[PDB]
């Protein structure tokens, strides 16, 4: 039977640890993939950790230059959540240097975007096997979520991006059924910039918090019905949640325009909670260090700065990076609502550390009905390694 | 269908080897987790070995300082009983530096206690996924069994501890249904001290033999009905089974007060056999070396010192440590009673041995209807390793 | 139920990446088999990568002299497609230094040809276990496809070769039911030479594109009905697709005779598309470097040189080698036709590279309904390794 | 449903390769157990390779002194047939320095004999979990088959030995149901010596070819009905099949007395074929080198030396050792008879080779309806290793 994602998001007060794989501590000795862009998505029965291997292993010469973004050695693979991307537990999913994946109830669907920058191709897999394709429509680095896609009653939805990195690109939504694409929509976002959308089910529609790599230090927001009529804009909250951003007092919020004049960005997430919003952001406003998630009273619908709850997952002396969203299916949590959950990627090595390589580990969190104490579940690996 | 644990414990005469993983011999070369606190628990169809990784691997720099108790790299994982905690066979269970886990018939439930000492959080998993939480109630190192919890007809029960290590702490019982907590009880044990309870089903109620880290060299006993009305005290037996303890002749037994004035303690187990009790204790009365289990005529209900049976599992020139309890479900043994079984952890390295690390291996035993010869199935690994 | 392969081949316009295992990059450090002759074949539910281990591992002394073709250490094993032939994921299939394997709907059948050259023996497995045998009939290196066999409604068909390497050998077809051989046919190909046939289902019959190691620089073609009455000849196309071959202008095509007077050859594939043919060939006309696949208007039935479509999978500065065919069962693709798919093997080391060993990696491709951009998904491993 | 082994043994003409694991070639680099006594046994759906680890790994210091026979680090584990005993694929079966295992149709039963020599204990497992026990009855190295036991319609039968190694010991038969022992029989063999019985189903009864470590250079034979009334003696064949033995001409055969006055022995097998017998023996009459199997016309019932068929599996310049029996269940081969199959162990290292360790690999064979060419599928590993 097709899996339900009609339900409302559980209003949550705090987040509790789901997992931590220790891939890089472990990788010092064990056989673990050099990766980046880890993410999570769940089936009726398990939660899995997708990721992009650099086609090589930690502590090996082949991990040299693994800070590069797009190589033909790049693949998408998966493991049981909390397990490290070690060679002997990773399932093959797709060739990809940009990806997304989710479950419709019956099988896994995955999108693998590889190829030359001018002409990338996204290969849709369903049941492990290629089913459909989208070729680059704008000829400049076709790319997508790097976090779980979404499936609401058998049909799956996700967001991609083609175009320049620091100017107006173009944003499309896609809809498929059993690995087969059955619809699409071009997003009208003049003067806006949408990348790496962290989405989730909610009230029967798809809500994504995405990244502005142009000017905004606030995050684009895209709310998608199944008929593909969307509504697009930014996270109302008067608090900047990109990185880099400016200070909180020094920020004016907007549900409509992008705000701040800092370039660049980082992947991040938000969860609408009725009217409030849980937002994640690296602690450091400049560097990809630390992590913390804030509940803001009415920060989704209104430009509020009212932080009702704060919690720290990675402290500021520790590295982090990307973070994103996914939900536990009702068939997994037994809850009458879709538990909000997230994960943080924790990058180590180059460019900041004295290694020939770049990789990352993760900690997954999940929404419980109480406040959880602050702590720092960091990567915790000693650098350099021996290959360095 | 929900699994039965109504049954009576098989009166057993001796214990026969269930398994031995050789993790540290194997770990010299293979990829095995640095761990401690191994334990066992069974499903309708398999027996599994839970454990706490130090988020690192044997023979690796990251195994340095792995004598520490609570790090954020700490996780709970599982394998098939007798298999070593190697990377590629370990399933992820929870983030934990203190834990317990069991099966209700339908899925696995696990409790993962991590966080800062002042404010620990216990994350209940069921079916791999977080379902409920308990925050530290006394602000000092929330902790639990480090041995299998217990599930009697679909509802699961276990014992935790918050408070100081060597004075009056506070002890709670918890009850849950499918990862969801549905009841609790505060244990009244003034002048008593309950830790690391080794429990099991018996006559339809939960019986635990726990650790006194305060003064007692005998072990607390807690007998728990499903309505959460308990009865608490010590193991009547006139023989001390903690470590360190004093000699046997130099010991007065009590079902009520703690006895001996030695501090400290170690995790251990007991099995009520009608009126008698099987008790495990490290051979050495001072050091964590050797192991042996004694049947005492009427040592559960009365303060007897009558050893009807003795058996040695690890000899005194060999290291050991923690030991605990679990049962084979009727759906596994075919017996009309719940076979008593136990395991012994065998610690090696720091603090006693010339290594940068600390870890342990295990041998599981099980109740058969005959006396079994003495022997010593020790860890048997050659120290130091190369990383040392 | 027995699996269908009655259907027609999907007319495809371009091919999109199915997988890439990175075995040799990975093998630098991880535990991967030294292999050659990888290939693919699918079940109702998964696609698997068969291969021939050299009974040893990459970066190990035992990988010395692994350029040899036939050793008693040679075995056939399998993994999930896209996974590398690593020790801990490889299933055992058969002892073989030449092989083929496929699925009939119920279980896997595999043929393992090992033994001395003068008297080889092919062991048919079905369900993992030996079921039937064929002894060498001509006493000179009994051998077969090194690419998936074919199963059409419960009965499986494949092609073997006994005899000299560079003169008239002898070619047989075999037919079996559940690992049991129920028919055979001697192919009459005087002055022709058939080896390493790359086959697939199509319209209810078996079509193979094979290798001419005698004189032809075009490829033998064998079309096989289930009654074992075949029709044999060469690929009409006026373009040479063996290696080595001569130039395209300097080639006269023939559906009947072999063409070119270059000896040797390499394994390769073709897909009939109604009247046109997709053909693969290494880019370099002399060396086993690069790869590319061309659709030729009416090149199957007529001696045409009309290339309607071109696509490059491995560029000419990169190594490749063998390539072959297989299809995705309708029960896997949901398509009303059997998606054509192929894979390319990418050899590295000896004889061309400064290593003591020889091995290879793979990229699998699959037929989609659009043109896919050119690129080069090469092996990408840095040579020599440390063992060298 | 309980599995059938009523059937007759397929009269076979030759044996064809089932598998070869290459454990020691592979072990040079990969993580493989140091072992001995490998053996095979099949379930309705798979064939598995049991073995005795030395609780350590190849190329590791802990493999020192692994020529010893009985250590407490010794365990029994299993893998899919043809797979090597690598850490990450081995299932745990039992603690054992002597063993046997088989399948009754529903679950696996295994016997694990460990402990001190004077008082060994055999732990019966069924479904992975300990179910029954037999204590040493004669106080001198309780031991058993080291090759598959036998299960005929739900009840399982096997043979053990207690007593001295080179004089009269004592031999018992055991019968169990679902890991539970329901019968036993003392074998009357005055002046005879039965060890390491290689058994199999045949006509509804159990037939074993065992080892005489006393005086016989011919092999004891024990034919066992399910009521436990046996008939015991030696293999009639006038050809010696132990090792060491004397020449063939210099041998008088006896179905009754032991023959030859050479001490010692090695494990080996025989298959009754109507009246004839397939017998295996190492080629060298003195050393454990080479292997070959001979069909002898009427060598089971009469003292014949008529070799109708010969076949060589390992040549005489290559090491071998133990060999034993098992059958493919009808539910696996589809044959109306139980295909005879065997395996040969191939020992390497100490005492004969320049290594600190001793271990072995295997090749499994199986009965097909034709003669198979001679060859030598030897271990093929280069010695010493690096640890040496
Ligand atoms: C800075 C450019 C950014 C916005 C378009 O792209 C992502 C930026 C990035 C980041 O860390 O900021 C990650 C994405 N990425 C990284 C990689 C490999 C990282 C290896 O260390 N592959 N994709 C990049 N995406 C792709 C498709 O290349
Ligand atoms: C000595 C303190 C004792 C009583 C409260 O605690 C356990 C004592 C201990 C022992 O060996 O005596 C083990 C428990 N522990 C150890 C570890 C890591 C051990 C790594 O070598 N994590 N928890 C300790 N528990 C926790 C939650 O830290
Ligand atoms: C050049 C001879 C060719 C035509 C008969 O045989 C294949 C040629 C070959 C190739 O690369 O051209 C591969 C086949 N082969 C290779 C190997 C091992 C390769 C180890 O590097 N086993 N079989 C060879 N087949 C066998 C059964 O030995
Ligand atoms: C020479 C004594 C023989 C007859 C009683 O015993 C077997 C002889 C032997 C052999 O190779 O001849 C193998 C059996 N064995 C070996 C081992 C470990 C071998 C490690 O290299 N464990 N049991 C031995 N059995 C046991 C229970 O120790
Ligand atoms: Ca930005
Ligand atoms: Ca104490
Ligand atoms: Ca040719
Ligand atoms: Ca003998």
């Amino acid at each position: 039977t097709y899996m339900n994602n009609t339900e409302a998001i559980c209003d949550v007060k705090g987040f509790a640890p789901f997992s931590k794989d220790n891939g890089i501590r472990i990788g010092s000795r064990g056989h673990i993939f050099v990766i980046r862009e880890p993410f999570v998505s769940c089936s009726p029965i398990e939660c899995r950790t997708f990721f992009l291997t650099q086609g090589s292993l930690l502590n090996d010469k082949h991990s040299n230059g693994t800070v590069k973004d797009r190589s033909p050695f790049r693949t998408l693979m998966s493991v049981k959540v909390g397990q490290s991307p070690n060679v002997y537990q990773a399932r093959f999913e797709a060739v990809a240097w940009s990806a997304t994946a989710c479950h419709d109830g019956k099988k896994w669907m995955t999108v693998g975007v590889t190829g030359p920058d001018s002409k990338a191709v996204a290969v849709i897999h369903y049941g492990g096997v290629p089913t459909d394709v989208i070729n680059s429509w704008a000829g400049d680095i076709l790319r997508t979520q790097e976090s779980s896609c979404t499936c609401i009653q058998g049909d799956c939805y996700w967001v991609m991006t083609d175009g320049p990195a620091n100017r107006q690109a173009q944003y499309r939504i896609y809809k498929a059924n059993q690995g087969r694409i059955i619809g699409q929509a071009d997003i009208s976002f003049n003067g806006g910039h949408i990348e790496e959308c962290s989405c989730y089910p909610n009230d029967g529609k798809v809500e994504c918090v995405c990244r502005d790599n142009w000017t905004g230090t606030n995050r684009p927001v895209l709310v998608i019905s199944p008929d593909l009529s969307y509504r697009v804009g930014y996270l109302c909250a008067g608090i900047p949640s990109d990185t880099p951003r400016g200070e909180d007092a020094q920020f004016t919020g907007s549900c409509t325009s992008p705000m701040g004049n800092q370039g660049y960005g980082v992947k991040g997430f938000g969860f609408r909670q009725g009217t409030d919003v849980w937002m994640g952001r690296t602690i450091s406003r400049t560097s990809r260090s630390g992590f913390e998630i804030l509940r803001i009273k009415n920060g989704w619908t209104q430009t509020s700065k009212e932080q009702v709850r704060k919690q720290v997952v990675v402290d500021n002396l520790n590295w982090s990076g990307y973070s994103g969203s996914f939900t536990l299916p009702v068939e997994l949590s037994g809850k009458d609502c879709l538990v909000p959950c997230f994960w943080v990627e924790m990058i180590r090595g180059k460019p900041e550390e004295k290694t020939i390589w770049t990789s990352s580990s993760s900690i997954v969190m999940c929404g419980v009905d109480y406040e959880i104490a602050d702590w720092s579940w960091h990567d915790g690996a000693i650098l350099p390694f021996d290959i360095d």
